[PDB]
């Protein structure tokens, strides 16, 4: 079963104007939504309306869509509805950088995808549901919170006026939720290692081929991925403020695993703390700058987010240096 959104919900989020000191604002890369809390429903209802035009979807099936995806996401440290439309944002600037090479279907599909990829996350990693046998885990044997993600959209769209995909064609229909569970399992970081090798392979042999679905549906995950982490993309205070939120949910796991008489990673343990700015060039120089180097190569525009990158590498290398 799912939270729905009461009626005063979506109907407020129906009369919602964006102001227009945001217009400029939000087709940037480095643009963080974190000061405009009240405004993000109808930051995603605005990014909607210009990724795929004002009839994009039914503006009530849309709104109430919106509002119930919102309350099926906990209040967790950092994977929570705040992550969410930061992810789908990023999304949205890379759609509006790159419009064309994307079909309608798939602009719609991946907005969609971005918003809900997370949805209802307990935050707990993959390997704290398989290593502690939590009902989800049995369920699902690989990528258990991705699969997870992707049931509860489904069941969110099964809601009575929140099928926003209603009135597509039944290939169509079925191709979306394709694109969306495609897209949703590629946010797995396991996965994410494999598929960024294959694209470095593809792109440096000249193989690559937009119009061959497989590496299409590898492009996605990339993209994906580069959402996932975009908070390592904004300016140096909003990049270190999200920081203490990642460490707070991981924190957590690990404060949990020391219940259970089970040293966690460093990363999950709080009393690890001065390791943080090591962690941080190790994710950065390991995982990060290699996403946003591959993103670029394959989507030239998408190049500020590996030059805003690499001015936080810079920013984690002072602090390890003292400065
Ligand atoms: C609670 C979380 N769970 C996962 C799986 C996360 C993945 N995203 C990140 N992971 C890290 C790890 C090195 C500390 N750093 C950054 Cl900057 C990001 C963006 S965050
Ligand atoms: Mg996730
Ligand atoms: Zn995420």
């Amino acid at each position: 079963h799912m939270s729905i959104c009461t009626s005063e919900e979506w109907q407020g989020l129906m009369q919602f104007t964006l102001p227009v000191r945001l217009c400029k604002e939000i087709e940037l890369f480095h643009f963080d939504i974190g000061p405009f809390e009240n405004m993000w429903p109808g930051i995603f209802v605005y990014m909607v309306h210009r990724s795929c035009g004002t009839s994009c979807f039914e503006l009530e099936k849309l709104c109430r869509f919106i509002m119930s995806v919102k309350k099926n996401y906990r209040r967790v440290p950092y994977h929570n509805w705040k992550h969410a439309v930061t992810v789908a944002h990023c999304m949205y600037a890379i759609l509006q950088n790159n419009h064309t090479l994307f079909t309608d279907l798939e602009r719609k599909g991946l907005l969609i995808a971005c918003l809900c990829h997370d949805l209802d996350h307990r935050g707990f990693s993959n390997s704290y549901l398989q290593k502690f046998d939590h009902p989800l885990a049995a369920l699902y044997s690989t990528s258990t919170m991705e699969q997870h993600h992707f049931s509860q959209t489904v069941s969110i769209l099964q809601l009575e006026g929140h099928n926003i995909f209603s009135t597509l064609s039944s290939s169509e229909y079925e191709q979306v939720l394709e694109i969306i569970r495609k897209a949703i399992i590629a946010t797995d970081l396991a996965l994410y290692f494999g598929n960024r090798k294959q694209l470095e392979e593809m792109y440096q042999t000249g193989s690559l081929n937009l119009n061959n679905q497989s590496h299409r549906d590898r492009v996605i995950g990339l993209m994906m991925t580069a959402c996932d982490l975009c908070s390592v993309t904004k300016l140096w205070p909003v990049t270190k403020l999200t920081a203490n939120d990642i460490y707070a949910e991981f924190w957590a796991e690990g404060d949990e695993m020391k219940k259970l008489g089970i040293q966690p990673i460093p990363m999950m343990d709080r009393d690890k703390k001065d390791e943080v700015p090591q962690g941080q060039l190790g994710f950065y120089n390991a995982v990060a700058i290699p996403c946003y180097t591959t993103l670029t190569q394959i989507l030239p525009p998408t190049e500020p987010l590996l030059k805003a990158c690499r001015d936080n590498l810079s920013q984690w290398e002072k602090v390890i240096r003292g400065e």
